[PDB]
């Protein structure tokens, strides 16, 4: 009763400043993107066969700045505050805010060789707490972690932390965007209106 | 250290009215029936190798009404309120309140062919959040979900929702009953008095 | 880039009167049911690997009436007005309004033998005009056929005509319902908001 | 009676501004380019064995801006209005307005490895409504969709939507151009003067 | 559920004048002949496994005139106005108004060798827009193309254009006739009275 | 990305009195010992390939007293209060407070035969709720179970309960100590300062 789906989609718009800015995003259907959010809601649970966040630039080669990404798995753990700490994470990747074009290969689904430069990273998937996670909505998840953060580990597999710095302006400069490419298995359908 | 057991037992008495009535039952040792409840309490955790709820009629062929069953896996999800929504669920089955005799085959354990008409449904089991669940008691479970519903996913694999309607009276008419047939693996024994 | 999905869902509620009543439903994602309607909208086109409408009773064995189903493929063709005409159609099935329980086998997905009595019918699929059809919405389709019915053949594969008669009352009596079981291939994803 | 032809040709000139600009082009012989337009007109119908739109830059590495491409198949569907929506489409590709040189490989017909960075995308072809489409002219097509958009699905296989933004000027800056590389099968010759 | 049928039948009476006269006939069950018209109406859709129009003479060897035939596939395309244009068409054949006797071989169904002289032509069949077409009636088809010609491509596979000239009189002289030999697959039966 | 490590370490000092004293310890990296606590903190999650608690004596053969050990898996379950209840647990072991020297074999890592007398016990490991658990700190864990005990099952695999009695004094007499020998798989590194 598995419905397998492979798709790429926009995940976040990216900008750079001269001071470091750290952020994180949950790695669950509801938050990766608007498309998958609407689709996955029609199923009770899901499993990540593959999830990869890849950064694609949209700025001039003269643009100052660098982007950093990595994964965390215990939402209770505190979020990195420096490139140093972030570099220790699983799947850590780093690159110039104007580099990463080679990552298109993964999004397009096409097969390619020159990937060395790609600012793209993939999830363990096989090392996650469990295989089948329940589809959650921000609101519901929010309330849960509101009671206690640990209530989250059985609700979400991991979070992607991002850091942007080395920019030339104190005012964000659009650098590019992060796309999410995934192969998800969705099971146990439900009327979407009932899925919290 | 596994103790495997296969047994059938009464789960619920069923009645029909002219207005739809939706209910749900947790799919855990403690709530499937009085027998298994007492037995499983002597073990710390368990796993469902097979769990099937099957409806058996006890009324005349002239009895008005229909029965509906399906599964949900995220206790946080809201319970169906209409046959339409319920029909989307995994393992959805529907039938006349006086049909379903063929389901006896499964309960009796005997091998049979003419199952088409059986108002019986089985759990994914292999698609549950995890394999080994802790034996819980209503009280303990109740308190947990009282704090937050999501605390439930790591405590119970699924819930069986039931709907009854199309009856001819506004006053429930005994139609039949739901029996649970299961093959459960029980592990890590404990003095029952300590199992919450 | 195919996303295959197999699912059963409620399609229509059925009632009987003493005078014949003929109706028809388009066999496209948008109209088979509310669930698939929402899901399929996220893809540009689709293909039916299998589509079957099966009637399940919910009334007493004493209920008067019979149900009739068949398929038509040229929306320009006029709809049958008598059981006689309807009996000529592809996939024609007929049965007592209280029979058809055996059809549950198909919905449940389970394997069964005693299907003889099932008031269920399946689509040619391999004999449809084409394989890949565009996802359409009632409104859009309506406007198209408003200009000319033939504009419909490249938009929808077929329609299911239904007839109900032999009832004992002039006022509809709830007899049962038609469920749709399908295996659909969905391709070329799109933001649902853009799908007309 | 098939006449197979493989050729690359200029499809569109591209410019960038600081505000998003979305456009689309039909994927049929008449509109891909002036060359194929004149050639294909000598045949009644055709089939796409392969069609790929690839973007080639002509600006400095310092040029601000990004280009976006994807496919739609139901001309009745509304055109994307944001990068987000566009990213959901089949064959979606994105890149800096000054990147994409690697795509030359495809145009030249030569065999190459370092394609990762290529801002190029190819059509399903095997998932199109049908295989053989009639050669149409803008005028004729225009009149048809004027009556009703759906009259288009049996006349054209798909449309390529394009989006340009992230530029530094409100006045378009020439960034590069889109070339179309195709392998088309042309059948049933006709005097070109008669082909509408 | 396919009903295959092979049959020959009269399609049109032919006459010649000293000025060219061009005409065309749709290649669909309803218009090839009175016999097939009545038969095919009992089925919803059909497919041409083989369709051949063959001219048989009935005049003296001294009769002046020549006959010309060819196929067109986009009803929107304008009809040829000269032998020159017509000669470009698929399946173009030409011959003296008193020649063509050898074509009898095809009609009779018998096997023959001396076919060189036969004024007979066959349809691509495998290169048609689609395989299964809906049975249409002149009236319905007429109304459709009345709205827009293109609505026709999904309703009919092709048209046979005919040209007659080189006659010795300005008043038509009976030369012979065109017979249609076909192998058609008919599917999805329907009461003929409902087939439009 | 797995870092496997096998090591033995001191877990607890043991003393005996004439009245029974029951205690328990969580079976997670942070609490087994000071060494592993510091090491494992550098990784996000871990898995127990093998965990064994073994008691080693340090008293005279004349020392009165006995030691008892067993495992529990649902932290919500109440802790045993008598040897009788404790004897029902998984991995229950019992022995004289001055026996158990043979257990050294396991700690030393060396291979040995005369293990009969060893007061040592090992964890199911394969029957735990899940395989990969998040590294937790006492404080964080404490707060979680403070909200609700059940929040613990997805944070810790099991607890080791210990009982000491049959001593000759009401004042604890140092009997020996419990060492923990484990083979742990650590994954997804993190800066230790961030691990809660
Ligand atoms: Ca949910
Ligand atoms: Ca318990
Ligand atoms: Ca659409
Ligand atoms: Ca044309
Ligand atoms: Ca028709
Ligand atoms: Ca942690």
């Amino acid at each position: 009763g598995i419905t397998v789906l492979t798709h790429s989609e926009l995940s976040a718009e990216i900008g750079v400043t001269d001071s470091i800015v750290v952020s994180s995003e949950l790695v669950m259907p509801y938050t990766v993107g608007t498309w998958l959010r609407g689709v996955a809601a029609n199923w009770s649970k899901y499993s990540w066969l593959s999830v990869r966040y890849t950064y694609i630039p949209s700025c001039p080669s003269s643009t100052a700045g660098s982007i950093h990404m990595g994964f965390q798995y215990d939402m209770a753990d505190t979020v990195p505050v420096s490139v140093n700490q972030l570099s220790n994470l699983r799947g850590y990747v780093s690159g110039q805010v104007w580099s990463g074009s080679a990552g298109l290969c993964f999004i397009n689904g096409t097969r390619c060789s020159d990937t060395s430069t790609a600012i793209s990273t993939t999830l363990d998937v096989s090392k996650l707490g469990k295989k089948w996670y329940p589809y959650k909505t921000s609101a519901d998840y929010a309330t849960a972690v509101g009671v206690d953060v640990n209530i989250a580990t059985p609700l979400v597999p991991a979070r992607l932390v991002i850091a942007l710095l080395d920019g030339s302006s104190s005012t964000a400069v659009a650098a590019g965007r992060i796309y999410c490419t995934y192969t998800i298995q969705m099971i146990e359908p439900t009327a979407s209106a009932l899925n919290n």
